[PDB]
């Protein structure tokens, strides 16, 4: 396996999240066991590492969904730091990794001994050792859900400095999330194209992989705007960055 | 009591916090017990809510206890979620809340009940209560430890609009902190006065309670300096002024 291995405590972690992120729920859908969706989670656990399908953590989605604040999704790509501090767990927006289902994964590793019931500490198989790994199959089920459940405005945040382009269109945002976005219930699609201070600038927006993006959007009927270093993420940037010329303040 | 009852959940969150900081520490120091960190703090907890005193915490410390990266110090007063986000988990600095006797209590509260010996979740007591509470014994301890283990350059976030002075004669930095600090592995205190967008200007570098800080500082003979707005942590506050004046890129 050429992936990372499961990641060490991963229940204590995965349940200290979960109960972390139900004080973020409204009293409404506070009513959330963090056992039951770690049980119903950890049925991956229990199956071949290459063998695990995104319907197997239906129940998981089950015990965990709850409604996303209208116009405060965040999709993305090659930008996860980024992405969460910008978020700010919860309170700018609410990516999937600020969404409970996410939330108990993000960063982790996980998956079963080939051979073995106990869980493989050493590496876990990648889309290259075989398309249904633990991992990716929970990715998609999560990015599918995350997709159906939101509306209104929907943000994306692209790295305008990756060398393959600002849109991959392989992957969960093209493959996984896109076809799944109610066009009912969205407004429009607005996308962030973010470049390194300083660093280089690949692709901006109209260009490269955004112009097959954009047309992709627009040819399934969504309203598109695309913005050049959205400058409330551009400041963060700025953080690490503040004797820059691109940083400099009037 | 007056205080808020303790945090639901607090075991899980307390060992997911403890588990998700071991991946933080050095290889060195990585070993950690958080189930033994839990019983030692357990010690404290299960006692009258108002006869826990910081000593009562010493097991707690001496297993949780790890080194403080010179020059990474980051004391405040009024600021908490500005030093949280600005710090960025060890990345930039190591508040008390980035170490990991710290790590483990930000933003929660605890007690046991006054007759009964399961822990109170309605209620908890304040110093006004009784000077011997959980929380503030805890604090007390944990400010203790920090600033007897921090060393290099010693920086400070104070807030500038607070209106009662950015300096408070009485609170834990000016009680706890300051008196703990060991010079002879200081090489200078550097603060930050930090004024909200627009926010008032209530007190500046050389102001009010400033000019104690400064003359309490230098009486104890250390070096001193003091920034108004220190640029990256304005940065960060730009971040949701995008449009205000002050914020403004050149
Ligand atoms: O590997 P990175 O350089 O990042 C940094 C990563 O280096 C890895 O060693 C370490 O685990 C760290 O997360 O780039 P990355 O984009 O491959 O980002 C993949 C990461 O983003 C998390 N994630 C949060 N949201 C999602 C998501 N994963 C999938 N989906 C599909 C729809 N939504 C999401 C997921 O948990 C995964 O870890
Ligand atoms: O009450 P707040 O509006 O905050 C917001 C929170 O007050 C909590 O009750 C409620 O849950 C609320 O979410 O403002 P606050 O400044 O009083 O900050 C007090 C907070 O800072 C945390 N903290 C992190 N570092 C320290 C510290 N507490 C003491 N010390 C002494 C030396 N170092 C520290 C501590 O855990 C406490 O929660
Ligand atoms: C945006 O993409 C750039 C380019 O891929 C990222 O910067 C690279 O990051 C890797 C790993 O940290 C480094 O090894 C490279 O040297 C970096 N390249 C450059 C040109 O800086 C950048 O991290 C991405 N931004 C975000 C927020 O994820
Ligand atoms: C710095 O101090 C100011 C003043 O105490 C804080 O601003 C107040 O915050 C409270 C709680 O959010 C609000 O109800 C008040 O309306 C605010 N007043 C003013 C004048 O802003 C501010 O939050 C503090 N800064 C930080 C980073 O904690
Ligand atoms: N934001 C995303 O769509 C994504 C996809 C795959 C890995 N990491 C992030
Ligand atoms: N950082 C501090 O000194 C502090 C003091 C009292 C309450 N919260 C934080």
């Amino acid at each position: 396996w050429r992936a990372e291995g499961t990641s060490a405590h991963l229940r204590d972690i995965f349940l200290g999240r979960c109960a972390e992120y139900r004080a973020l729920l409204s009293p409404e859908q506070r009513n959330k066991d963090c056992t039951a969706i770690w049980e119903a989670f950890k049925v991956a656990l229990d199956k071949d590492p290459c063998s695990v399908l995104p319907s197997d953590y239906d129940l998981f989605i089950t015990l965990s969904r709850h409604s996303i604040p209208r116009d405060k999704s965040l999709f993305w790509e090659n930008s996860h730091l980024l992405v969460n501090s910008f978020a700010d767990n919860t309170r700018r927006f609410m990516p999937l990794s600020d969404v409970l289902y996410g939330r108990v994964a993000d960063f982790l590793s996980w998956c079963r001994q080939k051979a073995d019931s106990g869980l493989d500490y050493q590496s876990c198989p990648t889309s290259e050792d075989c398309e249904n790994n633990p991992v990716d199959s929970f990715w998609k089920r999560a990015s599918i859900q995350y997709s159906k459940d939101s509306s209104g405005v929907i943000h994306v945040m692209l790295n305008g400095s990756e060398p393959t382009g600002a849109y991959p269109i392989k992957g969960f945002f093209a493959d996984y999330e896109i076809p799944n976005l109610q066009k009912e219930k969205i407004t429009r699609i607005e996308i962030w194209v973010m470049h390194e201070i300083g660093g280089p600038n690949v692709e901006s927006c109209g260009e490269g992989s955004m112009k097959v993006l954009e047309k992709r959007l627009k040819d399934m009927g969504f309203q598109y705007s695309c913005i050049n270093d959205y400058r409330p993420v551009k400041l963060l940037q700025c953080v690490d960055h503040s004797t820059h010329p691109d940083c400099a303040l009037k």
